[PDB]
């Protein structure tokens, strides 16, 4: 039988018994202990929500879209088997997230294990495999008409893309539109965003959203270059632009909030300091570190936001340094935000260069009297890539549309056909600088270094530059 | 008289000072209950039943909130209760001048019915305001509550319509910031937008709006070029860009919906056909027409959306033609939307040229076989100016900011200091074409004329151009 | 073909072309000019909504429920024909409402035409026929597979009940009995009409309360009950059903029967009575009707809407001076004054036929207090309001069938004692409001004395403010 | 300066710097790790919210109400000092909650430490004292004009009541201030107002109390020789609705049958872990889950984390505790059998709760059964549902005023309002569950249960005729 669940975003949602079986596992229930926005909760107190409930939402919306396409276009031959596979992929696409979500894969792993190339998407696939095998799900899949060999492959492909011509093995070209629902590699328009827009806004207290219900009603499948793809109605093109504008707004105001990011940074530092001493038991009783738990799904299953509290509540002297950082978070003695700037023209900063940047800021030499002299280790420089999901490219150039007068005929719509008030660029970098020395004099010094460093590098003038560094800003003619 | 509490679905329970209640409980104000905020938009968005009355309450309330907030935070501004009430009254009364179907009346009907005259709802609001005050003995009531009618009436009118050197007489330069609350001529950031974003979204069914409560909390007054102005906190700049983006979204999706506009056009047409025959009694028993009721406020008081029904329910044979158009609206036999295009690059179309455009479309000679030949009178061409409120200018360039480290010091923030993902242009024109002949063949013909016309004029390729006019689009090399 | 409409309560809803044909008629579109809450708009400014949009909502929810039952239980043999008939009945159940909705049938007609018995439900049926016959809808119905003779009967029965046991309906047989429970549930009043108005009225009034109908639809099933197939609710929903009726009563108390909204309805009714001789409405064959006789000709009734209010207000004819003066008093907020509220004690119930005598009784009370002025029957208005759970003294939940998870096909009854001791022991009551047409201070004071004396004389409940408004009277009654 | 914070329920709220100092302490931040609804999150997935954000809301609303009263009635002499003390009490009233909130004081402590009498309210006062002393807050209070000796007493009194006019923190002329945060007279306070709105937002139930309306109509009047908060007469129906809503929310959410069983399972796991888990308190001294309430330094570190510490443990001593939590993750929960209520006169005492599983197991249904069940196979959960004041009507303990005499307080009786109101204001619900989840065990449990209801003259379970068609006929009253 169906289970009904009340979700505050989507209302009462029905879950097929197979989905319930997947949900009621330690691998899935784990998502209850991982905050969707990580350190954002420490800035937006409404953002208490966890990955668990977001995953239900994604699974539900995936089901909505595939059901809608099937109702409208029986000739697509969408089967219940297809519907369940799409729902399962929707449910399980977040399985791979670690403590504090993007902090873990965005900050901690890159620093702890630079050799490795690792993403929550890969984690989701591994967790999914572990979930299936640990809980005897394959037999249950067969009971409901699924074919595990093909369908597990199809599900993994929906999350992570080809495990590698038509590159997919889980389904053929005629069902290509199914791969656009959960995680859309072509243009990023998928049900994951649609849930998190609505859920995050509900919790953050921001009244913004994408109308996904409207979008689903106007979605159709058409042939595009000998593939069946999801097409949007021509009139939806402006709403799609708005969708990405919203996404960017949410990153600016919330996901990349300057303080939420510094808290993530502080937690990451604490995890690095604890990484040698914390042990997580995996398969065979055998022990992993925070940074190696990714190698064993049984261990990774037990790696959640709980680690934060394990460190905070520890008494072991080896963890004193890690614990001290978290204590500073509770007292709100955070690293201090100094300012924000951007690279000018086409200058872009490489990931490998990130390490050198604190050194560059400390090297600056402002022509101002300073009580204190700061060092590289006193500065944090956070570089944030902001885009429309596709680096420099416009995702709407990778969207196919149809018109009311010829619903089967797919078309392209260029930016110029829509509006001159749209963005001319679709990617940029933000640079935030913080100082670990929080006293008045240290902070004043840090401002001088920072603004001097912006000038030296011909970055943009910080918005408060004339107030925080009135002696420095006059030197740069461009600024005034 | 005592203070009144009223439950508004947008703002909750709001308190109204007895003076404001006296102004509200007049025929001149209550009239606004019978004018739809969005006019013909109700005929596309069925939730948009709301009238100008309740919007006016909201504007008055928010005007009060902002001025109170400024006073609390900065006593040195010397904001008085008298100032607060004047600002609230201007907020309440700013919409008094709207006519039937709001912007239809101002924007479409009067320009066509009385081209000699130059008329705006803003001017109407001032005239109505005067009429309201004098007809209802409000001046004595104003003095009772500490207002000085000569100065304060002038101040209120100036807030609505601008000046009738420091050009204002109602308040001096030290109180300049008060003129920025109700109708902000400098940059358009005022409480009117804040109420209509939230109210229209609530009714339309679209999730958006601007967080005005947040904005009020971060608003301050600072000296700018020897004037005291409202300044926003530096960190709010992105939210201000977002405010205008939202405004433009709402215009695109709702206020300029292609069908809501054609319904307004049809109603305008019916009013033109009824203008000779409908009589409205004004001062001294003198009779006016729909188009001349603007000259006498006693008459204009009785001119509301009711005239629509007076025409629809008429039996007089003189009104048969007007009545037939409205009947077509009820049967949904509307003029048919042919398409949309834009001028390319810097071309702009003047208001005086609008008349000639249907002639131009009818003069296009598409190289296609047509059964039927269309005439100028068969075409409607609607030209819509879409901007950020200041024609080609960026309103954020006319905003002053302050930073946390020096709250009294105003600064400027340029677009390059905020984001490269912002618009490079801030005004554009949309051109919609419709046809009054609704049969299949007439419509097909209209499409060919339209696309040919776009090509001839080097306008943008209509989004569905290749589908509606496959023979025409190939000729233009630019289009493909 | 399908139309999509954005409703702020339900989101994007699809309408089948047949329903669109019904909607795009003067008989339907008329509902755009009738306020859902009538005079309530004059108390809650958000309540600008009209019967039109509510009707779309009812039609949509009727569809949702019937679709849900069909998905879950294919063995019911629900056909698309069934679905459309249920939707049409949902759309059309409000067609019979007159100006200001319940004012018209609840106040005006009873007073203008006491000989006649008339209800909006009967109006809806008559309007429905008129709509079908005037617009050639029967052929269109046949085109989509409907059988007009049966189906029109079925639709009318859904609105108004049987047109004259064991099975009293002709439009559908006992096996389809559950379909008659969707639009207007005569058995217990649990239907989609309430579900829409709770959510819509709350959204507009600014009250957060509503009933979770989407939850209810998910738990609804059809079971055999006494050889009929009926809708049954899950046992666990019984408390939510009690809550549904509590919400209904809350809404009546706070809004639909707000003391001032009611007095405004009363004033408008008085104005209509005074205009009834002079206003003419053209019906079939050019024949002329009055406001009170337009109910006899649907062509005339089609043109009878809230517009009449403004026609009276804006009139210059001296015959209409008295009517017009009443409406003018409404605009100035010079209303009949609320004196107080009381209830009958224990057994006592007051009949509609007695309503005329009550003002006489109040005027006959002889308070032992010094009075400057002496009041007459004609100076008093006594409004008696019946508040119940939809079924006079009866508990509607006693007329609900439930099922349990362990035997889903087995219908059961649940008594009040099986649910809670905190529920109501009675399900009907009366409120008595008294108002005075003389608004001066001395007249009002006198009215209060008559009123409280009258309450004491009749052993009604002590008005809440009784000791404040009549400190000399309340001591005489020992109980109080 | 003021901090501004965006709360999804209240919007942008300003926090005075003193309140920020109190918030940015381990004692306060601890509330981030305690779910407001405990096991309810396991039934309503939207209910992720913690006590922390609820406490911000309560503090804000406390400020709103006191500010409103001050604006409207300057003659009350409400000072900024008064405002801050009321806000602090609002912020800090939830400080004393333990893991999974009401589970801890409602289920676990009573079972683990029956000799002790403990409430989260007492915990809040103890935590508050610990917070102040540990973080040097007293000097900061004086900096902003507070007088710690009087004002700390006043704050504690607001949370827990008195430690003649029985209060020492403020005099009788300021008595209305004690009605804002935790209203002992009738329960109408800002704590409910926040949790109604916040819980509804998260649970997905569009129900609520309009507290903004209420605040606008609230006034202080003399009642007896006390200054009290009085509501406008017209708000009486809203106040009845407020308690109806409260009871609705308890029925649908806070006492959800499955949420309660999960709380019961977690409590059981804690009891099994209580001997083995150690929490370091003051002086390096070690405490147990059940004794951490004696030392605030230890209690500071006692949060929902303990659930995961047990779940992730490898120690064999914790196997039994860990197994129970593992069953929760697999959703192998004890099964709900049914619900019943005592009839007429009858009420069940707390001391009798233990015996009830024995009584159910002792019922002898006249039906053929494959399996025989034992006392230990049954859980019987007895829930007292009321309007906050046992049998009493809280509206009888509310004072009102009318628009014609705003300074004259009055009473409004139930009969003056409506005959559709409740005639009783307290009742008991009895839920029975079975630890044996198989088909045959279930079927047996249902027979025992319904027989037991019959034997005890309890109400007929709603599905009684379906689950026990052989049993229900014997009882004439039922049919
Ligand atoms: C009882 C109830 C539950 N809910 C929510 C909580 C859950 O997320 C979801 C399902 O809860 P329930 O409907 O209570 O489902 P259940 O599994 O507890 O009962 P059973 O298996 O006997 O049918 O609905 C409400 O929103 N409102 C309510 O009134
Ligand atoms: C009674 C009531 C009114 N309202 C709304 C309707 C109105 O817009 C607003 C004020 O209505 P009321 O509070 O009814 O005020 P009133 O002027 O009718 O009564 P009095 O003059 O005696 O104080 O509040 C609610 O939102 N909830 C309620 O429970
Ligand atoms: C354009 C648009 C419309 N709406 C609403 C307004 C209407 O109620 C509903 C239908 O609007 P449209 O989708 O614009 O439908 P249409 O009939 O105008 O277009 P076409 O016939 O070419 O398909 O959608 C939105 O909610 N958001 C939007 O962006
Ligand atoms: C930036 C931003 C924050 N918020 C929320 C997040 C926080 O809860 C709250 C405060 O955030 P900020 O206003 O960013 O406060 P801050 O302390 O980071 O900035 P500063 O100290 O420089 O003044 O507002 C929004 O709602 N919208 C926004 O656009
Ligand atoms: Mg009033």
């Amino acid at each position: 039988t169906m289970k009904v669940i009340n979700d505050p975003i989507h209302g009462h949602i029905e879950l097929h018994p197979l989905l319930v079986r997947i949900i009621d596992t330690p691998q899935f229930q784990r998502l209850r202990y991982i905050k969707q926005l990580g350190g954002g909760y420490y800035v937006f107190p409404g953002a208490s929500h966890n990955r668990f409930e977001h995953s239900l939402g994604v699974g539900y919306l995936a089901g909505c879209l595939v059901h809608a396409l099937g109702e409208k276009q029986p000739e697509l031959q969408i089967s219940e088997r297809d519907v369940l596979c799409v729902q399962i992929a929707g449910l399980c696409r977040n399985l791979g997230h670690g403590p504090f979500s993007h902090m873990f894969d965005g900050r901690f792993i890159p620093l702890a294990r630079p050799e490795v190339k690792w993403t929550h998407e890969q984690g989701s696939v591994m967790m999914f495999e572990h979930l299936i095998n640990s809980n005897g799900i394959k037999p249950v899949m067969e009971q409901y008409g699924l074919i595990p060999e093909e369908d597990i492959c199809f599900i993994k492909e929906q999350i992570v893309g080809p495990l590698e011509l038509w590159p997919y093995k889980g389904r053929p070209e005629n069902k290509s539109f199914l791969y656009e629902i959960v995680s859309n590699k072509r243009n990023g328009i998928d049900v994951d965003k649609w849930d998190y827009f609505a859920r995050d806004c509900h919790h953050l207290g921001i009244q913004n959203n994408f109308d996904y219900k409207r979008f689903i009603k106007f979605a159709r499948v058409c042939e595009v270059d000998n593939e069946l793809r999801i097409c949007a109605r021509d009139k939806e093109v402006g709403n799609l632009y708005d969708m990405f504008h919203t996404r960017n707004s949410l990153h600016r105001r919330a996901y990349q909030h300057k303080v939420g990011n510094i808290i993530d940074t502080m937690i990451t530092d604490a995890f690095l300091k604890a990484d040698d001493y914390i042990e997580i038991t995996g398969a065979g009783g055998k022990k992993y570190r925070i940074s190696t738990a990714i190698d064993d799904m049984e261990a990774y299953t037990k790696l959640t936001d709980n680690i934060f509290l394990e460190i905070l509540y520890s008494t072991d002297p080896k963890l004193k340094d890690a614990r001290e950082i978290l204590k500073q978070i509770e007292y709100r003695n955070l690293f201090k935000y100094v300012g924000e700037t951007q690279p000018t023209g086409q200058i872009k900063i490489k990931r490998e260069d990130y390490e050198s940047l604190p050194k560059e800021v400390a090297s600056a030499k402002p022509k101002v009297l300073l009580d204190v002299k700061l060092k590289a280790e006193d500065f944090i420089v956070d570089v944030i890539n902001m885009d429309y999901g596709m680096q420099e490219k416009n995702p709407i150039d990778h969207v196919s549309f149809y018109c009311k007068t010829a619903p089967n005929r797919a078309i392209r719509i260029t930016k110029n056909q829509v509006s001159q008030l749209l963005p001319e660029k679709f990617a940029e970098q933000l640079i935030r600088v913080y100082c670990k020395k929080v006293d008045r004099k240290s902070l004043y010094a840090a401002r001088q270094y920072f603004v001097q460093w912006c000038a030296d590098r011909n970055f943009t003038k910080p918005q408060d530059g004339d107030v925080i560094a009135p002696l420095i800003t006059p030197q740069k003619k461009e600024w005034n």
